């Protein structure tokens, strides 16, 4: 499994990226606004893209970026915007119906789709239908609400391998380290994550005494 | 999977084709009464088949319509008609003595037969048997006897795939969207539902919260 | 299982009282609404308690009545009113913050509490906790937003069984008769359902065949 | 288990209740015309009611009487004079809406009760709730439609155990040994079969080669 | 689970009574010939008697002792006559209609009988419900079959406790060691067996090493 | 399931308490001097004492203290202080060496006993045998290093369960809704959490959109 | 579960009983002779007696005395002997023919027998059926020739569960931690280690990092 | 399974390696101090690499040298020194932030890392992210403080498997015969063991008597 | 599975092949020596091997020959020898430390090695390892001291088919029919028996009474 950084804090990944084990990168605009806003800087579109474009070069891998508007002609418009900043950039929407028809069209467009905010299987068969590149369950906020996020991941895992589906399952909203190892042991292809989360994988009693 | 619509009506045809994960429709004459109803058109033989080419255009993809005759040699002829409709008609047979003879003529013809009212998984082996290229049990009216329609479904899909058929499974009398999951964790080929439950499928308490 | 009806109709109540199988009826402002409005008369305060207090006396069991406040307080007075309409009356409170104070002081009192709108085990076990009588998860919402309300109710049942917890289990939302079925299968005390789906139950072609 | 046989011949009755393994028998209009057709012998009400006791007398356990009418009140006063008879019978009634009212009268009379023709756990559960002392389930018509029987029986019986609930189950439409086994292994209280049955189960070659 | 010997030899049952784990012995005619074959003894009536007396002085326990008549009237003479010479003799007889017919009367007169030559689980509850105290269906001979012994055992055993009958459960036919574990692990209430399996049962290297 | 706080904030004690779940309280250094700095108070022994008793009478139930000391003398001396400070006070050890000389020699005296800091199910044991009245997994610790804490309170509750044991289980270091859930189903007696997680505990979509 | 030492030394005895979870001793020739040889102490039946009685004021529960007799009549007196010790005294013995007639005889006098150096359920099974109180099989005798100890603890452990048999099972040969948490959550009613091994249960890293 | 020796002694890798069981060899700066020591020699740079180079070519297969630096450039460069030793040898590397660095480094350099001291399956998976060849969890040290050291190896096995990734497992501290049983049933690669354990492997009762 | 006769018998191993189910043969000194007894002959190196020869030919598949020495170089040697002797002869080795060593030696030549007296899954895996072509456990012997031999066969097959290794497992110390049955549903390669259990294979009273 493909181990990704849920932060837009360039120092978080730069730090991550040296260990070796960083695939990619997900962002949002409040991640994006806590960096900036801990940074000397202010948020300008000019800022945003040179922003996304710093990250893209770290990484290596796929970024994650997503869009705000709510209609889908809109969603569209921002997307393509969005995959203009850099080649690595996928696109996240949100998976609703407008979701749906934007993922329809920039997909079709040979942009890579990220379908977010999913709590179902169904939605992440709907999304991956549309043709989602990925598709990502949010463990935690299941837990939130006292359902097992780990068993909504499981039947999105189960689903897209029953039906040999080729989007990719992102396993986000992960809270603590038993989050990735479940995703990992169900089988799904990348774990999108916190810092501090990525910093108690390696963690271990055991390891420290024996050092 | 494949999510089909089961209906006639073009705008919820339409309304769904433009999520981008429209892969086919069924209908049937009560579903082509109806939809000429909600319109002021009478529905002569022509308008009909006018109506399933508009159908085949507009979903791009397999539409089903079904014979009204009885005996085989009138369900053959039938099925040739619809057939010349548009290149994209599956013809749906009822699965008895008849609608098995009829359904051997015309698969052997190259026509494809999608063989209804199956609720049995020995009535699916023999319409697979009779060359059927799907197979559509009814999920809801099994649960409507008070019997498990997932269960139904669970023996068709093990038995063709234990038994290696070539024969795609369509869930079909989908009354809600668990009966959609179910049929996708299965390893059902298609699911064909009602406008209403298509319009379920999205939604999510969450996803909403998300937004 | 005991069976209930979920409506507010002396005739509905008075069919299925007659087969000799009604054990109960839940109520809520809609249905008794509705029950004024096909027949003729005015929803004032003491016909409402009129027309409660005939449903007592037609089902000879427990009728839940909804409490329509929105802070303790004032929902520990309306469900006391409530309560002294007819010595049938159970008091159905949401399961919230508010709902768990009005809880633990109407039932130190004696008045048996229905905690309702529950859709996760947790809550359940909070309104057991605070001294609800009757718990009331809602499977068919659940199934609504793609998840399995049966799942609901056996985490519910089984957390009940295994804690040895005194209060009973109500399946709400009820659509369908296999709701049933797995409800009296998982362990449920109660199943509540819409006078449709209880008129669903008796109905298999082999009975009908075999007369 | 207790094994009853379902016929209204006094010779096959005679047989099998003489090895001692004989607690009841169940019969209906068919089988007993073709008793007295075999017999030579019109089918009178004062023939009726001395084969009935005939038979009560000889296997000296409950003898199931089947009523013909369709209303409730007319199955009320037909069950009366059936249970008037002997007081070995227990009255049988078709699970159907007029079954259940005419269940709960004559089973709050004293009477016991047989609800018969049962296709579902449903149903079952409604008959036990309406009073019966008897459900029973059809295991081979079921299997006539390629449906398990044993799994209607199962779910029934479950049901029972963990509804504890009073009502006793009797295994019908028994076609084969094996029938007989399955319903003694899930738990069934009782299995009425036809006496050509009775006689294969034990039957078995190491018996006759071990004499 | 209650061991016994499945022989006539009075120094076996001695040697193995010395042991403290002799519950019962179990005799059939060829078995009793070989012991006064031994001597130069002759089969008659009063030594016979003598000679299961000796055995149940011995053992202490239950002796089954076998009747060789076939007609039940014959059974049951020789029934009685059998009981007659000890309190500790169990009447064995063949699993067949006039096995059961005997077993009826038998039991009813309060002598202990056990069912032999039993096969299938239909077999065991048809002796069951004639009055049988034990049933011992044959493992070993089942086995020669190519069939599994302790299938048949584990459906006896479970329909037994599952039915909850009186009756006990003798693993007969026991070729070796396994066969004993296997039987008391599955709930027979007791194994009976030759010498030369008793003397193999506490065998085993590491034992012997640790001496 | 039995709910408890692990703090030491009145204003949280009396909310929660005011639900009317609140079976007992949980502290430990640390969060005393949380909840004295907060309410901006000086940490004397008299306050200390006092604000115990607070606790004690707010929740009404038992009341977890902890001792600081890391001999059994001086255990024992400061659980003795801990105890007389009120009648509902538990005194916590950790379990270790020393713990279980303090807690035999405590409970010995009639002081209830918490042994806590425990991760494996030999710990477990060991504190049982010592006489704790209760035992304290930690299950968010053992997921911060990577291990499933889930599964540790499963073996300790099933060993418990299995060994008869009287020694209470609480699921402590609760981190989310799942942990409370998780532990009820395991059949845990108590789960000790903080504020926060209890806050979470009632929260559902589904509850607010009924409302 | 109980635990127990394996040892002779009163000074293990003696630091493991203070932690108030010694239940029991149990001893063996060569274990004796190292403690009076450690002491420098010389061997003699007064001092032998006095060391296992001292053994015994210690503990304060059963212990046990290994025979070293082969032949029964030796056996049993030498087992009256060491019972004459004290009363907490039990009779180990070898599970032989001579042990199971040893330990017939010294049970049927009121004497507890521990019956050891067991390997096989069918050994469990005699001793139990010959009066024993114990039975010891050897997991780590078991594993050392590449076989699961724990399975053998498993089948004796199941058969006496199945078999409802009064004997208390003392899982021997502990080498590690696991072993006894293994053996706890069997269902062994005690478990029987060396000082080493006791030493270690208490050691887990999170334990030590807590404090 | 291939199996290697965790050992620096020519003799005990020739004696092993004879049997033609031998794959590999795992060292650390310990053993090598033992093997110097026993020889007669004292470690230089040149001793030290004439030593490894000895045991790849006796072994004929990969040798495994521990790393000593802490800093991930000084691994580094360490781990540069032992790979041009040999082609045979495998650098071993700490799972830790630094191990991780130096891991990713090397690897890239085509030179084979072993990543050692990892207990949980999330450091395994980083390890493998990280570009290492071997994966090594400790059994024997997680059994030590009570918790399944075969758990830890059974999911590191399933994730390896499930997520198709290249690294191979070395089960490690092996302490009995039935960890290596173990680890080969749970799908290790490699199980490296201490030359004692090699040499219960083929030990057995039956084997001995077999002779 | 492919069936083995273990004899030396060429009349037996003429009448087997003879149905056409012989696949290959397993000998031994004492079986030779029995072959030659019966016959008119004396056992010389020229008789030998010409009789082998001759078994070879009969058979037309492999034939196992066990060598007598006990070291490495006296195996190997008269390893060789009996290759020499026909191409079809497969050299059995014991598994032990000579074995083994004589194993690689021997099947590094070219020559087919059958390790046998293998009692435990490590030795399998030591003799895989080594070259073994084929393993052979004795179920019977392992049943002889009250253990499942199915269980080593079935933890032999599980381990070489996850760890797929070339080596073939021979199913040996078949004493019955069930064992065959046993070992060809666990997967074994071949089943070696003797001429008795052979002729016992396709006896079954109902093939008898449907002829």
């Amino acid at each position: 499994m493909e181990l990704y950084l849920d932060t837009a804090s360039l120092e978080e990944i730069r730090e991550i990226a040296a260990w070796g084990v960083l695939s990619g990168v997900t962002t949002n605009p409040t991640l994006v606004a806590k960096a900036f806003a801990a940074k000397g800087e202010a948020l300008t579109e000019e800022a945003f893209a040179a922003h996304l474009r710093a990250i893209c070069e770290t990484v290596g891998g796929p970024v994650s970026a997503e869009v705000t508007a709510l209609e889908a002609e809109a969603m569209v418009a921002e997307g393509r915007r969005l995959a203009a900043i850099h080649p690595n950039i996928v696109v996240k929407l949100p998976t609703t119906e407008e979701g749906l028809k934007a993922c329809k069209r920039l997909s079709a467009e040979g942009i890579k789709v990220n379908m977010t905010l999913i709590f179902s299987a169904n939605q992440a068969l709907l999304a991956a239908r549309a043709g989602a590149s990925y598709v990502s369950p949010f463990l935690g906020r299941v837990d939130d609400i006292s359902w097992d996020g780990g068993e909504l991941l499981r039947e999105i895992v189960e689903m897209i391998q029953v039906q040999d589906l080729p989007v990719k399952v992102i396993a986000a909203s992960i809270r603590h380290p038993r989050h990735v190892t479940e995703a990992a042991l169900l089988g799904a292809d990348i774990a999108t994550m916190p810092h501090a989360v990525f910093k108690q994988l390696l963690k271990h009693p055991l390891t420290d005494i024996g050092l």
